[PDB]
């Protein structure tokens, strides 16, 4: 292997302790900017939590919770008293007063909890609902749903799709370009069957072409082109297909080669050394989405059932976020071979890359991203004119397309991500979580834990090694 | 009394048989028109139902009530269960598995309530606020909170709170005009202490002084201003201050005094013929908002308490349905003379007005308006570029500016409309009344009743005359 790629494997399970030991500093913001993204953090988390001044109204109950020393189906009789006496029209006179029925159930309760996550059934419909955000500044990447094909017959329907997608988001973007313009994420395990244990010579025959062919044809209607981060064992073929990708000629000094990296996996600083090397010999600026990842879960139990020496990715949220940190500094340190593209909901790692990237923003020096129905609020705060109170940011949202037979997957990867206590997302829905523990910087977080436990970057205590 | 007055008078209470039967013919909707009213009520409503599927989610679980035969505790159930399956990560494994009290808690029910309802504390902070719609096409009227002065003192304090928000909303306004640029309202109760049963001679004397003084500093910035309308028994002493403003020559060719009229007196129609002459006479367009009318409850009470021949406002929802319609054709026909601002929240009444406006719309012939809380969400579909689906009609937003200690008596209004059964913002949020039957047309409603009950215009079956 290449030094850059040797690096990658030789990362692959590294221990915790060492892995997060080495990001710390790579993740610890400048005192000044550390001050100003816990700032701005605290206010976009402050503003999303009393949009409707959900706080200040709970401090309105409590303030009378005491004065009368009520319990909760107290003050609520005494709300229901009050409302019906407010609703005497004059004031003198209110003064003076079998396994089918658990299959079907399980697909319904997938459609009614996707409906919020799903921009459209089909690529036309997703499209037309663009202009709205658009039109505020926000971007678009649409991704069609349907994931590890296991039939030739079903990685062809897919691979159909995509190319339909692509002819109409390229219509649709009429010449706007990589940037301002929409795009498109495809997912590997679609156009391949049976993906997950797929060798590589089978790969490369069959794979790369219709790899190759889709984006040939996201070029020539100037949009991009972004290849999802999926399961871990599949980081490694990705990056081979991405290789040969870059150099193909018809693509020769065009931008719009997207690619994901997850900075829950302890390989990530590593693949963006391997990036940043294959943008200078293939002579491109490669479009790179950082996300935290999707699959944790099921990473920690696949690693669980083969034993291995470790785990490929974190096992505290905590280290994940300082990974994302590390990998930001990385991405934004290179603009001429990357144009990164920071995915998020976490209020504090927004706050954290908008410091990190500098003064002197220009468009074309990154973007944030979202997923359709959990990104809109934060970024609503975000992009958008400075003259009416926002960041002045671009935000591309991911737009799922398609039918409840191919939202399954992505479901449920939306529900993890949603109910657990450890997300963003879930915290700032927990109004007993103080804001300043919501925003707490994670390398100071890290580095409570390591003064607490006696050593930096110790396993989740819940999480032993799989050989344990 | 003049012609006009005199009719004014006549009409004050007359029996609802005759009344409804007199409107009946102005009101209709010429076969054509009615047909377009009721598609486009329809698609508002239907728009507005359904806002994010909430229809066609509802239609997924009866799908699945019927095929299991089970109780809405029993689906729920379910639902539960299918959760807690989507949760689990690997779907193979899913797969294989004293007064003080009282006067404290109306106070508290009060401002809980009253938060959707208005738009600021302030002034300069309801100002600061409305950039966002406004660069959509909607406008401004102020509404200060606060009617009924009790001493002179109250008075005092309001008429220096209105002109303070004149100084604002006018330099705010920066000479945008009175169609295009926020304006004010004013309450006369608010102006004089013990309005409701002031005299002629004091009211001139001093209340009148006071609006004159309100509307040459209006007029000085180039603002509307709109004189409020309140209990039935202040419309006549209303028409003389508004007859002597007309006619001040500072006032000379200046078209920014606004009045309300109220569909649900017997008068409405009687008092636009008024207004008609008035504008003739004075050299001017009046900006007449048509409203329904906010204080039925109270008026009926009233009514029954003084034991008079009848009732000065109609005793079917239906009724005042009509009497709009008769009274929007009426102001409609007359451009020269008035700018109607047609104030509903009602989706058969707005695409009435918009049929019965006729083609050729121009942004000066007239105007919707709603109230801040309430409106926002249907004028949405309507406010805005044609291009965008919406009906490129301005709307106007009236926006109740004050604290707690002012929004007692518009809070109860806002209760009575919210939580009438014959309401529409009532019975759309209804899913099981038929959108058909919601955006009925009240004159064939009207006709319906009649031939039920053997003539029109039948007062309501539980509110006989008040000597019954
Ligand atoms: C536009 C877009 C494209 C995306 N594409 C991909 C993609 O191709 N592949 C993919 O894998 N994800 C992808 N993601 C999504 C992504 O990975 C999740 O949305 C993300 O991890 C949420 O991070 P956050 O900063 O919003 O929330 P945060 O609440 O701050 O962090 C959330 C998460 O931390 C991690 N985590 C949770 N518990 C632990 C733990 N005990 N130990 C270590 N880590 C933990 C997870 O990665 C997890 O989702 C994409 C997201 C967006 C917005
Ligand atoms: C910008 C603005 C300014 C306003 N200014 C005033 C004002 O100065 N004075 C004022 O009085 N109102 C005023 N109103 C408000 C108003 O009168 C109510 O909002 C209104 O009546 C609601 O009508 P709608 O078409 O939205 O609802 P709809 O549900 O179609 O009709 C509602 C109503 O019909 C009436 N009604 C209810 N029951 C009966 C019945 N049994 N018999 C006869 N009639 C019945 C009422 O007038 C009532 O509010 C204003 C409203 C707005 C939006
Ligand atoms: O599948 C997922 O979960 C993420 C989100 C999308 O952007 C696609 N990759
Ligand atoms: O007081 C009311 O109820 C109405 C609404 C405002 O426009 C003022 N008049």
């Amino acid at each position: 292997q290449s030094v850059s790629r040797a690096a990658i494997t030789a990362a692959y399970r590294r221990p915790e302790t060492e892995a997060v030991s080495m990001l710390l500093e790579q993740a610890r913001l400048p005192q000044p900017v550390a001050e100003q993204a816990h700032k701005l953090a605290y206010q976009l988390a402050d503003k999303l939590r009393n949009q409707k001044n959900a706080s200040g109204r709970a401090g309105m109950v409590q303030g009378l919770l005491q004065e009368f020393s009520l319990s909760s189906q107290e003050g609520v009789a005494l709300m229901c008293l009050a409302e019906a006496l407010l609703r005497i029209p004059d004031k003198a006179t209110r003064d003076a007063l079998g396994e089918p029925l658990i299959r079907k159930g399980v697909d319904m309760a997938m459609r009614l909890m996707g409906e919020q996550f799903v921009t459209g059934e089909t690529i036309a419909e997703a499209l037309a609902n663009a202009r709205k955000l658009e039109e505020k500044g926000f971007r678009y990447s649409y991704d069609m749903l349907g994931e590890a094909a296991l039939t030739a017959a079903d990685a062809q329907a897919y691979m159909v799709s995509y190319q339909q997608a692509i002819h109409a988001i390229g219509k649709a973007s009429n010449g706007r370009g990589i940037y301002e313009g929409p795009g498109i994420s495809i997912k590997l395990s679609a156009l391949h069957p049976r993906y997950s244990r797929a060798q590589y010579d089978r790969v490369m025959e069959e794979l790369y072409p219709r790899l190759k062919s889709l984006t040939l044809l996201a070029r020539q209607y100037d949009i991009g082109i972004n290849i999802d981060a999926e399961e871990s064992d599949r980081l490694e073929i990705s990056l081979d297909l991405l290789e040969k990708l870059c150099f193909e000629p018809e693509l020769a000094g065009w931008n719009g080669i997207g690619f994901v990296i997850q900075a829950y996996q302890k390989r990530c600083p590593l693949v963006i050394d391997y990036l940043i090397d294959l943008a200078t010999r293939s002579r491109r600026r490669l479009m790179i989405r950082l996300v935290k990842g999707a699959y944790w879960d099921s990473e920690i139990k696949r690693a669980q059932m083969d034993g291995l020496e470790g785990y490929p990715v974190y096992t505290r949220k905590v280290y994940t976020d300082v990974s994302y940190l590390a990998c930001a500094k990385k991405l934004l340190a290179v603009p001429n071979l990357i144009y990164p593209q920071f995915a998020t909901h976490n209020a504090h790692t927004l706050a954290a890359i908008y410091q990190l990237a500098g003064q002197n923003y220009y468009p074309g020096q990154y973007e944030f991203q979202c997923l359709h129905g959990m990104g809109e609020p934060l970024y609503e705060q975000v992009t958008g004119k400075v003259a009416d109170g926002k960041l002045n940011r671009p935000c591309r949202i991911s737009a799922p397309v398609g039918t409840h037979e191919t939202l399954l997957a992505y479901l449920v990867r939306r529900l993890l991500e949603n109910g657990a206590n450890t997300s963003f997302v879930n915290r700032i829905a927990d109004t007993s979580l103080p804001l300043d523990e919501l925003v707490a910087d994670p390398v100071t977080a890290v580095e409570k834990l390591a003064q607490q436990e006696g050593q930096t970057g110790l396993p989740h205590p819940k999480i032993p090694l799989p050989r344990d």
